[PDB]
């Protein structure tokens, strides 16, 4: 039921995605190790990710979420990385997209910063790297993120499938020692996201 449309470059909303990727790259603790070194993208191609039964499941789990919360999705625009990307946009999140050994339990990941979410796009710690050349760093292979709809409800903040923490829809990560890290989050029902846009990109070799 997935159909994916291109953006062009000159639509705003590509253009705004585009921005949300490149703004949120920071310098990572391992020194590239997972995602590789860069500070910027080239970016491909923006598809739009449309598939009706997959967008009526997040909104019906929205509304639950938001009747519960003061009438409050608190609903955010999160990136999310995965080897798995081609399942998640033909049948959505669930169980197997989840993060066993996650330090805030086995939900699912998502992260402000763009090069957070980059870190998983060959695995956990980037795995053995692209598929081609073994390389954590490869400046040649083609890579996707996806740029979600996340549903957080009222989120248990930690300064730093299973089920949220009581009376909870979500998990906040903040950062507390790196000052310059944003937040990430997890959910514990596949239904709290919906794969909004496919990014397909490049990770620059800087200068
Ligand atoms: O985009 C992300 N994808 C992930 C995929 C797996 Br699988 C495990 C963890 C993360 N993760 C943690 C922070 C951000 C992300
Ligand atoms: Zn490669």
């Amino acid at each position: 039921g997935t159909i994916l449309i291109d953006l062009s470059p000159d639509d705003k909303e590509f253009q705004s995605v585009e921005e949300e990727m490149q703004s949120t790259v920071r310098e990572h603790r391992d020194g590239g190790h997972a995602g590789g070194i860069f500070n910027r993208y080239n970016i491909l191609k923006i598809q739009k990710v449309c598939n009706k039964k997959l967008w009526e499941r997040y909104t019906h789990r929205r509304k639950e979420v938001s009747e519960e919360n003061h009438n409050h999705a608190n609903e955010r625009m999160l990136f999310h990385g995965s080897p798995f990307v081609n399942a998640i946009i033909h049948k959505g999140f669930d169980e197997r997209h989840a993060y066993i050994g996650g330090m805030f339990g086995a939900g699912i990941y998502f992260a402000e910063n763009s090069s957070k979410s980059n870190q998983y796009v060959y695995g956990i710690g980037g795995g053995t790297g692209c598929p081609v050349h073994k390389d954590r760093s490869c400046y040649i292979c083609h890579r996707q993120l996806l740029f979600c709809r996340v549903t957080l409800g009222k989120s248990f903040l930690q300064f730093s499938m299973a089920h949220s923490p009581p009376g909870h829809h979500s998990v906040t990560g903040r950062p507390s020692v790196n000052g310059l890290a944003l937040a990430e989050y997890v959910i514990y029902r596949g239904e709290q996201a919906y794969p909004e846009y496919l990014i397909t990109y490049q990770i620059m070799r800087p200068e």
